[PDB]
């Protein structure tokens, strides 16, 4: 594959090095070797290497001073030479001097005057899951990374540009959120913005990524929140200070939802990263969210809800007063078991009580359409997660709230035709219309966690496991099919069919009914040897499963959940405000203007220091 | 509302400071600024900004002794000016010099005279949930809340009164324990006693709350145990040291029941908090009712349960043997399936085994009297929490004792009568008399804490959890009825009509019916599908809830039921002991007459140290 590559190359590169006597005494620092190989032998001094390195390059790798500047001695325009290998394109010796913190080498690099400018396009510096660093393409960028701040200084003082943006449009600033190091990062963010021009436009902290984020705005969607708290003293304004008392005011700019998409908010709730959900609770967002839904939110929730459960509740009231069934046909002889009075082909009757069914059935299109509007911007605009990501429009399950509308007009065109199938559409709508109305359990009280459980149980760990409950049910319910088809199903036929034998097991499998038993009659010999491991081995399963709850159920998961619930809540709340109108649901905080402070919106936050 | 209004005008007295340039010179300590505003200029010095204040009071917040002294300087009528918003009101440039601790100053505005009798009524001082501190109406109050030890005495030097109360007749002895530095206030506590004049009565610790409540009794309700702790050595007496042992008395006058509603161990218990109930294992405490369960109590609370289970059992021996039922009118055509033999009118019989039923009748009556002479206290003295939070009298339950005297009173009406819901007002009566003898496991034995579970489950999380049952049942039951609607319920009629299909469906749910299942007949192809999807998420909802029990069952809520229930089991005595006659249950402790040394009564307890 691309992995045995780049291990092939590594290794190949170690041949060439042994293999060529400049290169080798370069990495081992024979000193006295590369006089002999460069006066008094005209060795091509400018030696490609497996990966197009310099016999510098291998000087720069292993910190050789000595041997490296020897080298710069012989022959300076090896300084200027970029490795041409395509793991490696456009690498310089500085970006390796930078990297092992050579600093007698970086000075003496820059001397010679190496390029401030080079980038580093090569595979191996691009930001991917394979790759274990990511430094950027700059040698500031290197710099600035592995927190000598000797360097970078350095590096600036010949030229250095702090504005200089990566392929993928990164600064020097952007590449310190996306690092390990949090805390000493934060020093090193400072000392880059010092060399700013001053101007309050223009800043390095203004300028966006190549996706429209910037490094206050990316610091909330990774979950940097070192970099998120060390961020904040920029926009944040202190009233007063009365005693423990402080009154502090927030900037609330780039984390409000005014800016389109731009607002921190969104990315948050749309984002996949597990750790942006504890940025939600930093104390600017944390009062935020909750002044949100505790007023202006939480009713509109509810109010959906009550319009929800009574379109609902009446949708069923046409179900159960249905078309008359009175079974024209008395076919009954053939399949004599079977007893169906069917509604069907009757188109309506006269209309008193029947009147009043029409009316309910004309609030059926009404959600078709409405649900409609809800699925043609069910592909406009959006259309991959950016739904998935952004319908917040019941969020979890509402996924079926457009299959159900789907039924529901497939049930209109199941009436006017008048098939057998009438009751399988209509009897969809039912079933998932009320398993819908607990999303609105999402939020509300204490429920909503619980409703997390299952939500993650219905489409993660289930289907897996039902697999396996799957198994286990073939050799045992067609066994007993087995057993039961050789004697008489007119009494005690449990599986007098196949497909009543899997349903009649799985059923047995948890053990809702009594369990097949008759004692008129002398059962099979086999029938009772098999029965009794189907009792033991289903108890286990069940046991098992029951214990293998606890994979969860840890302080941190009560935690956990806790926190996923009220970011799920976090999240029912930006996109409710997206899709009201403006009218409703103003703004939080207060403007900037008829206190010409800001022309912005500001929280005005107090706290108490113990 | 109410929150945006103080903080738009947080916000407006910035633009105030800041469009006011003598406000903005005494906010940035701007000294020649000042000289210029005054002395050459006639800017009014008498300014009034945005909340009524004064350009000194701008200059305490931000502490600025070098711009307040040129304020007091060149106007030192300003001293006495108080600020005139209604958060405000009252305050004066003193009380912001002692919150913050700025010594100079108030040793400054004290050499010019300021009235250390300056309340502070505007209502940011007032305690109130919203408001984050309490510190009172005086500057006194204040100097002894923020642990300034220097000031408190400095300020009583010029005159400060201890015996000051506030608008809700708090002194500063009351306002201390209110604080959340524990054990910081209780050395300040003393330091204010010391002033204290030193005649046994009138002592500052004596003076009430205009509630009642005391520093000392006070300190119970708030659950200070470390001011609780304090306090105590007040009133505690060692008798003698032998060894590791010590004989200890303990003054017991207003921590016992004797002084009406005054009691401290009433106020725990009809208290919402739940810090107090740490109070009650302290150890003064924990003997006397320990001592007052163990004998005298455990007894009472028995023998109540003897009588009442007496009196139930032979109640339900009036129900089981109830009047004679033959079916006069045998209609049994219409409604076929109707099968009554229905007792009624028949106004007693001669009696021989007839007698001894009107006897156990007649005790129906008395216990709906007694209970009547329960529910006329009910609302008399009491009634709202009052009642609630005095019903020891069963305590828990005991709300449905007095409906089933109702119930009993509503079959006395069934009788004489004869109507045909003759059962129904008899069966409410069996369920909730023998439901309630389970509150007699209160106390008890280790059962009791088991039926604080049951309790807490049946008040809390069940109603709103119940909502979430009752969806997916609207689903499947209606669901189910409309695919059997359509076949014969001649066999296999679950739900036949939409009641019993829910009832039907219900049941269902917990497993407890077989499951609707008949082999002689082709079932209809949706109930064999529709089974399915029942069988799978009944099973998870309910391993959800089990899992879901864990969210109690950590050892602190181990330890805490517990505590909720030894609590509860003071509860029952305290009022026991009320409504019981004096005569039974003596008082605990013995006099202070006949040992001349108090009066009181004094539980003496020893204890060993290791
Ligand atoms: C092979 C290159 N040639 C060399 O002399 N050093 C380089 C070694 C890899 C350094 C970067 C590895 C990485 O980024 O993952
Ligand atoms: C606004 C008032 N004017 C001022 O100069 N300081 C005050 C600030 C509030 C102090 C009390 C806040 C509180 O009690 O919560
Ligand atoms: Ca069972
Ligand atoms: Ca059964």
């Amino acid at each position: 594959s691309w992995a045995q590559s780049r291990d092939e190359q590594n290794l190949l590169q170690q041949k060439r090095i042994w293999e060529s006597p400049l290169l080798l005494a370069a990495k081992e620092n024979n000193v006295q070797a590369l006089y002999k190989l460069l006066k008094f032998e005209g060795c091509e001094v400018h030696q490609k290497g497996a990966m197009g390195e310099t016999a510098l390059h291998i000087a720069a790798l292993y910190d050789n001073n000595e041997a490296a500047q020897v080298l710069m001695e012989a022959a300076p325009e090896l300084v200027f030479e970029p490795m041409t290998s395509e793991l490696y394109e456009g690498q310089t010796a500085l970006h390796i001097a930078v990297i092992n913190q050579n600093v007698n080498l970086v000075r003496a690099l820059l001397a010679r005057g190496a390029s401030v400018s080079a980038r580093a396009t090569g595979s191996v510096f691009h930001y991917r899951p394979h790759n274990l660093i990511y430094y950027g393409e700059h040698p500031l960028s290197f710099a600035a990374c592995v927190g000598s701040e000797e360097i970078v200084r350095l590096l600036i003082e010949h030229g250095a540009d702090i504005r200089a943006q990566d392929s993928l449009g990164n600064t020097v600033l952007h590449i310190l959120i996306l690092q390990p190091n949090k805390t000493f990062a934060c020093q090193m963010y400072n000392l880059l913005l010092s060399y700013d021009g001053g101007d309050h436009l223009k800043s390095l902290e203004l300028v966006p990524n190549n996706q429209g984020l910037t490094p206050f705005k990316l610091a909330g969607v990774e979950g940097n929140i070192v970099m998120f708290q060390h961020l904040m003293q920029k926009r944040k304004h202190i009233q007063w200070t009365y005693g423990p008392l402080t009154s502090t005011l927030y900037d609330l700019t780039e984390i409000d939802s005014s800016g389109d998409d731009q607002s921190l908010l969104e990315l948050i709730v749309t984002t996949k990263k597990r750790e942006a959900r504890q940025i939600l609770d930093q104390t600017p967002v944390k009062e935020l969210v909750s002044l949100k839904w505790k007023r202006y939110g939480r009713p509109y929730f509810c109010v959906l809800g009550a319009i929800y459960v009574l379109y609902i509740i009446c949708f069923t009231m046409c179900c159960v007063y249905r078309p008359l069934k009175p079974r024209i046909t008395n076919r009954t002889n053939p399949r004599d078991n079977t007893l169906l009075q069917q509604k069907l082909l009757q188109e309506a009757y006269v209309t008193p009580k029947d009147d009043l069914r029409l009316v309910g059935e004309l609030v059926s299109i009404v959600g078709a359409v409405i649900i409609l509007l809800v699925e043609i911007p069910d592909i406009f605009r959006l259309g991959v997660t950016r739904f998935f990501g952004q319908t917040i429009l019941g969020g979890p399950f509402h996924v079926i709230i457009v299959t159900y509308a789907f039924m529901v007009l497939v049930t209109m065109v199941m009436r006017l035709t008048n098939s057998d199938g009438e009751v399988v559409p209509m009897s969809f709508a039912l079933v998932l219309g009320w398993c819908n109305v607990m999303a609105f359990a999402r939020g509300f009280q204490m429920l909503g966690p619980f409703t997390i459980m299952i939500q993650k149980m219905i489409f993660g760990d289930l289907m897996r496991f039902c697999w396996l409950m799957a198994v286990v049910i073939l050799g045992f319910a067609s066994a007993f099919y087995i057993i039961f088809q050789t004697e008489d199903p007119d009494e005690l036929g449990h599986f007098y069919d196949y497909p009543m034998a899997l349903f009649s097991t799985f059923e047995l499998f948890l053990t809702i009914i009594d369990g097949p038993a008759n004692y008129d009659v002398d059962l099979p010999f086999m029938y009772s040897i098999t029965y009794a491991a189907f009792a033991i081995i289903a108890t286990l399963l069940m046991l098992n499963l029951l214990i293998a709850m606890m994979g969860d159920t840890h302080w941190r998961v009560a935690h956990e959940r806790d926190e996923l619930w009220r970011a799920q809540v976090v999240a029912t709340t930006v996109m409710l405000e997206r899709k009201l109108p403006r009218c409703l649901w103003p703004r939080s905080g207060i403007c900037g203007r008829e206190y010409g402070l800001g022309d912005r919106w500001f929280l005005r936050v107090e706290d108490r220091q113990d």
